[PDB]
């Protein structure tokens, strides 16, 4: 009945907010008002889904709820992270987009920004498991998830990644990972746990969830005695450029696998070689952006906004292919980066940027028929 | 002790909220972040003001307001005005920054946006008074505001004008004029006419403030009978085509008054020959700049965001000169047009575009030093 015989999977980044968890008043992530990816991909008779995901956890916690979100169940981050790292085992239950997902059913991800971190991982834990946790229940026994076992393959068909940080990004190293920013973040996460918050900000495994019953001052003293305000197991630690490099570091290729990535730039290099920010740079990142364009690399400096290109065309020690626009991009196994999309910033592949009237609807929803088009050439390359 | 012999009084325009009556969060009128325009001035030992009148009052009202927040009183609109429009008599009392003001101790105006329609009908009243108040005050008799007298000459210098739409604008006409949005206006002043609000946005003389022992159902019902709903004793009227041409056919030039203009483009010319803004016109202006570039008039589609260049050079039917940059701007009697600021919009001119890069603090600075040079030198050419 769909064009597609495997389903798309949309996986939003850091912040990211989506469908009935965002706000009264929000932009909409995937397409902004420029090109409603799901709807209008859904309309041309495409089977598509965003998922929904931590938008302030690590990439372990994001992975983990990535599976349980297309497969179904009640979140399980396993017994040894949760010891580990000190935070709930168990989490949040989803419905499930795809309850027989299994060997042989696979699933195209596209990823935005962190959300291809996302999707590596994830793919990581179905073919290789988790070591500490298949550690952890040799020792002590009990029940593993599946999805930290190993041998369940055939179930990716791509991962198809939209400015990732494959290799992090200065503007973690230099703000979103600092003290005084984590605080910040934190106590939104606080903030927005509170007992009338219809929104999940992805760390209530912390504790931040007021009860019913609980006053807020009682609130702030439970949750102060939480390891999440010094832990690294956060998206702002995993974006760093250390961060990133771990799970280079812990990931490899599938063979069977069709990935393929793409870039933006968004500065322009000024008087001594340092990159600014491009007049229709979403203003948000325009700080971010002045912090990455000036570092001492000279080729760490061309940036979307807020990821370096050096970051976003492939994981550093992994295998790529520079590729053609026009060429099907139907090789398994390697990294095929395609062209750097000239004057798209970090948000204008998402369409949010409202600001910025270069960037037309048309033009993404191209954009987005051309990547659907790619993942239908995998699939008849089978 | 001040450099400039006569003081400095900037006018803000239509929806300008300035000093302790503005939001806790909001831009600072004149200059915004990128040149503090009062402060900055008076640290160099110019003596400078900025008036507060209502943001969404008629330019009757507001010149009322103008010459009493010089002068000091309360203010009084007048007797045959409050009866022909049906709003209050008597306004708000200032305490009066000039209370001296009269035949020889003159005033520099400058305006932004309406700020200069207001300053010229101020003058007019100075000069040749309200003929209806005279004739009303002949016939029924009691007290009439020397505003309204007439005779009051030489006091003020000079008025110049930035990015006034002497000649209106069709935004206006098509969007700021029509009923339901001149209702969203009246709404948003009943509003915060309410009994916690500490902002006065310039329409309580028709009855928007609730009193403080009535109910908000009591307000509504009050207020639902104002003639407001239907008056043209508004900005929105004011700022239409034939709104802007009425003052124009009653005003007339002072011919010891220095006048002087500044415009601002930012939009471009199309495929078709209509006018799209710029990236960087201000994005609040953007479907205002495309009503007014796909205007069928093609003289009148080049604007600066909301005011086309033809309405902010001079008024339409009155004599003007077109003028260099370094031509001293010295002559008395006749609308001295500045050469067009290319790239400034609407907002530029007041510094609040904190997206735009290409429109910088010292640029915006030397605008400003400018503008006192040619007051010292009408000052010096007396
Ligand atoms: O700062 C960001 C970032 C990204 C990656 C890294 Cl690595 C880092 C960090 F930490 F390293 F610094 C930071 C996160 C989000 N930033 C602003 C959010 C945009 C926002 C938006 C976009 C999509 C939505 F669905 C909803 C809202 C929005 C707001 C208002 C609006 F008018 C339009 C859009 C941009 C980038
Ligand atoms: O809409 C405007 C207009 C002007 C003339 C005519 Cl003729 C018409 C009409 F009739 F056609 F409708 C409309 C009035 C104000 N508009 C937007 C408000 C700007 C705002 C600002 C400006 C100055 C301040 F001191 C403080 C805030 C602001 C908001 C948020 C922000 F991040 C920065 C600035 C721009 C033009
Ligand atoms: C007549 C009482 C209701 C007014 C409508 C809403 C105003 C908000 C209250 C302001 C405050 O308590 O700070
Ligand atoms: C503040 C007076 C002019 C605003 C009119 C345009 C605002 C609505 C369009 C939506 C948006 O601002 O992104
Ligand atoms: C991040 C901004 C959240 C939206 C706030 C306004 C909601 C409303 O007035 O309904
Ligand atoms: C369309 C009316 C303006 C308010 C909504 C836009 C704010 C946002 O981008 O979330
Ligand atoms: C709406 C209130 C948000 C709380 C801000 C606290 C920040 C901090 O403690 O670093
Ligand atoms: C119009 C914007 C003002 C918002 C101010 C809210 C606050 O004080 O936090
Ligand atoms: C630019 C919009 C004006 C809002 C000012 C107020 O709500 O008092
Ligand atoms: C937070 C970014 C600006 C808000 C968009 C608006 O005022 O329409
Ligand atoms: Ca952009
Ligand atoms: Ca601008
Ligand atoms: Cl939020
Ligand atoms: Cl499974
Ligand atoms: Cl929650
Ligand atoms: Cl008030
Ligand atoms: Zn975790
Ligand atoms: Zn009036």
């Amino acid at each position: 009945q769909p064009l597609n015989k495997y389903p798309v999977v949309f996986v939003h980044g850091f912040l990211g907010l989506v469908g009935d968890n965002a706000p009264a008043l929000y932009p909409n992530y995937w397409g902004g008002n420029k090109f409603k990816v799901i709807e209008e991909l859904r309309k041309q008779g495409y089977n598509v889904h965003q998922a929904s995901v931590s938008a302030f956890g690590s990439n372990y916690d994001r992975a983990v709820q990535l599976y349980y979100y297309i497969k179904g169940g009640r979140v399980d981050y396993g017994a040894a992270h949760a010891a580990k790292y000190g935070h709930e085992r168990y989490g949040k239950t989803y419905k499930g987009i795809m309850p027989n997902w299994e060997p042989g059913k696979k699933v195209h991800l596209v990823g935005h920004s962190m959300g291809g971190q996302t999707i590596r991982l994830m793919e990581e834990f179905l073919r290789n498991g988790n070591k500490e946790e298949i550690a952890y229940h040799q020792a002590h026994g009990g029940e593993i998830s599946p999805l930290f076992t190993g041998g369940h393959n055939n179930m990716v068909a791509s991962i198809t990644t939209l400015a990732t940080p494959h290799n992090g990004s200065q503007a973690a190293d230099k703000f979103g990972n600092t003290e005084a920013v984590r605080k910040i973040m934190f106590a939104l996460n606080r903030f927005m746990g509170n007992k009338y918050s219809n929104i999940d900000l992805g760390l209530t495994q912390w504790g931040f969830k007021q009860l019913p019953n609980e006053s807020y001052i009682d609130y702030i003293k439970r949750v102060s005695k939480s390891k999440i305000w010094t832990s690294d197991d956060n998206a702002a630690y995993d974006l760093t450029l250390d961060g990133s490099a771990k799970l280079n570091n812990m990931t490899s290729m599938n063979p069977n696998i069709t990935y393929t990535t793409y870039t933006g730039v968004s500065s322009h290099t000024g008087p001594l070689g340092y990159e600014n920010p491009d007049l229709g740079t979403f203003f948000l990142m325009d700080t971010t952006s002045r912090i990455i364009g000036h570092d001492a690399r000279e080729e760490w400096r061309k940036n979307d906004g807020v990821v370096p290109v050096i970051s976003s065309l492939h994981p550093s020690n992994q295998p790529f292919v520079n590729v053609t626009n026009n060429e099907p991009a139907t090789r398994r196994g390697i990294w095929q980066v395609k062209p750097i999309l000239q004057g798209w910033d970090h948000v204008d592949f998402i369409g949010v940027d409202f600001l910025d009237f270069k960037r037309k609807g048309s033009e993404l929803a191209n954009f987005y028929i051309g990547i659907i088009n790619d993942l239908l050439s995998v699939e008849a390359t089978e």
